[PDB]
């Protein structure tokens, strides 16, 4: 219930090297037992701490801590709040909807109630990944929120592509896979009023340096940009999010899907195999081709061509 | 807190002169204090007036809302009746965990009544038709717009059939009779792209009121009672709850097709000059009415595009 030693913790072995329980409990005044407990707690956090007989306690790899400032520095004005320990950065912006501006992002190590839809949970271990979840204010109301989800898709894609990643794809309307599994979640949240405007809440969490997965939180089948690749300092990686996200919506909200609809072709994960639609808890199945121009999935089950404009889609075992 | 202000407005609703001496008594208060009550009354946009020589009355009777009696009329649902509230719209929007698809509510008062764009609703207790009225749609956010087309068309379909004839839609939201707001309509949602919306309808219907407060109303308005048609709010309630019931079951599933041309005839803009504002940019054009999606169609300078958002209004010289 109490934070701050394992966080002051995990700031000292952040760099990658070996901290003897001895100097740690001096450092941190209290018992080598005490010292243990900690780090126990940082193992619940999902941090894997080893321990070597004479060199002490040590992280497999550096982590590279979130720094406000550091990746303010990167960026054009705009708000960015790095929290260490969050129940879900989407949450906290949800939270302080009323004194956000666009593009205002805040960002966590760890999440303890990272979610996704149809009331999911989201494995969220500290320092692995990118948790990060940006505000935004559409103007144009509700009716924009699945094309604004499917830019995001998107873009993230591409900023993604063009480190590395080549079978990187989307998944409508939310979502990035790779070597067809979940790489990236994207959680679009939103409250508004039709014939007014829809206030925004983008939250991503991208697969990075994760090593072990829980079972029973991932049954799915996951994969990492690490395993693709590439080891991109979080720090960095957020930069480049923002940017890209601020300008992309910037410019949705000027020209709408239209600009993205050939890109969405390339990307679409599933564009062309046998798939499966959830409305609620009914089921509905069928193959896919594409989008329409309004963002809507279209689906033929049978010979002919419906577009479905709400549900999830998935690959069909 | 107000018990009182409200056991002397179920004494005075019946219209019969009810003088400082009979309401001391069956009130308990020294008429002083009683003539204090009577004053939050006139705050809550009551006209009280006094006439010494026969007491305290009402202008005009009015009929309060009474749960049981609407409820008695509809088929399951919860439906509730709240005396004064901030916000029929607040009260839903804080319950979304509770509530069922159709779960409604009514206030005699609203002390925080609004609209869109950080709007004010003039909510005077008891004149008008404060409801509002909750449904989970799990197309999700994509099918709000499509929801305002067919509430507005569902409500003015119910008005003209009661009497008034030339009662029109605007799009996507609110209710015109020759041109001035008879009511507003505020759909308001949270959801998330790919899984359900949960959405909370507010109408405000305007009834019996005779004045505004023209600090707040500086637009044209409205009433029912202008239209010729005299209605009881408890019976209109009733009618509207089990009419939107069966348009949003209608509505979800099989969508915005079944409403599209029943929206072309209560078009109250269609073929008019109008303005669309959008965050902070007035555009100007020719409305077209709507596409399949819902979208509305202006026209500038021969050339007609769909817009999903944005806010309408006629435009005219004097
Ligand atoms: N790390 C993971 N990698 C691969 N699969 C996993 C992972 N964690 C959980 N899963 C699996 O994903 C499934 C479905 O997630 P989703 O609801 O489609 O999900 C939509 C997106 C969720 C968004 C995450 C971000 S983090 C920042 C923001 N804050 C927050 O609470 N959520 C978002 C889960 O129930 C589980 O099987
Ligand atoms: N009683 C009135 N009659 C005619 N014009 C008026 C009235 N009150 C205020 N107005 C005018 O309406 C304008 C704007 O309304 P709107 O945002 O288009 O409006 C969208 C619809 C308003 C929603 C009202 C309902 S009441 C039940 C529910 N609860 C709640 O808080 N809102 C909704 C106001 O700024 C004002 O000029």
């Amino acid at each position: 219930k109490d934070n701050t030693v394992p966080l002051k913790l995990i700031a000292l072995l952040a760099n990658g090297e070996f901290h003897s329980g001895e100097q740690l409990g001096e450092t941190l005044g209290m018992s080598r037992a005490a010292i243990n407990k900690h780090i126990q707690t940082l193992r619940d956090w999902g941090v894997d701490v080893f321990t070597v007989p004479g060199k002490g306690y040590s992280l497999p790899e550096p982590i590279q801590l979130l720094n406000a400032k550091q990746i303010l520095g990167q960026l054009d004005g705009g708000s960015v709040a790095v929290l260490p320990v969050i129940d879900s950065t989407n949450q906290y912006l949800l939270d302080r909807i009323g004194e956000l501006k666009s593009g205002d992002a805040c960002i966590a190590e760890y999440q303890q109630a990272g979610r996704g839809r149809r009331g999911r949970k989201w494995f969220s271990p500290f320092g692995a990944n990118l948790y990060l979840s940006m505000f935004w204010r559409l103007e144009q109301g509700p009716a924009a929120a699945i094309g604004l989800s499917l830019v995001i898709g998107i873009v993230m894609a591409e900023v993604l592509r063009k480190l590395g990643a080549d079978k990187v794809r989307v998944k409508w309307p939310n979502d990035l896979y790779l070597q067809d599994r979940k790489l990236a979640g994207i959680l679009v949240e939103l409250t508004g009023k039709t014939g007014d405007a829809a206030q925004i809440v983008i939250g991503a969490g991208i697969n990075m340096a994760m090593r072990r997965v829980e079972e029973s939180v991932v049954n799915q089948g996951w994969i990492t940009l690490q395993e693709a690749g590439i080891n991109l300092d979080r720090n960095t990686l957020a930069a480049m999010l923002i940017r890209e996200l601020r300008a992309a919506l910037e410019l949705f909200e000027q020209e709408g899907l239209a600009p993205y609809l050939s890109r969405w072709e390339k990307l679409d994960n599933f564009i062309n195999r046998p798939v499966k639609l959830i409305i609620g808890d009914k089921e509905i199945f069928g193959i896919s081709r594409g989008i329409d121009k309004q963002g809507a999935l279209l689906l033929e089950q049978d010979g002919i061509i419906k577009p479905w404009m709400g549900g999830e889609i998935s690959l069909r075992s």
